[PDB]
């Protein structure tokens, strides 16, 4: 019947592959990291992926994100927060940003 173990969770998947990249752990940091490119705005809609640094984030843009996921939207508020500073982040940000699924070269 409906069995499972514990994994990572869209919810909890910033926390895990935080600490993950930081312990140099790439088959957590990746996993975690992914199920977020994918689910990025059911964090975007969070503090913490907004309490997350620069690194993390540009790493999950970096690996693509589909434009199922407003990921500019993510990008405007995670940057808004201290947008001060930050601005330099947005702007680069913004062109390194990648999007996925629609044909388009």
């Amino acid at each position: 019947g409906s069995s499972g173990s514990s994994g990572v969770q869209v919810g909890n998947c910033l926390q895990v592959m935080w600490l993950a990249d930081r312990h140099s752990d790439p088959e957590l940091y990746t996993a975690a990291k992914h199920c977020a490119k994918t689910h990025l705005a059911q964090l975007q809609n969070t503090e913490e992926f907004l309490h997350l640094p620069h690194r993390l984030l540009t790493d999950i843009i970096s690996d693509g994100v589909p434009c199922s996921q407003n990921p500019t939207e993510a990008i405007e508020a995670w940057i808004n927060f201290n947008k001060e500073e930050r601005e330099a982040f947005a702007e680069s940000l913004r062109t390194s940003l990648k999007e996925i699924g629609e044909n388009v070269h």
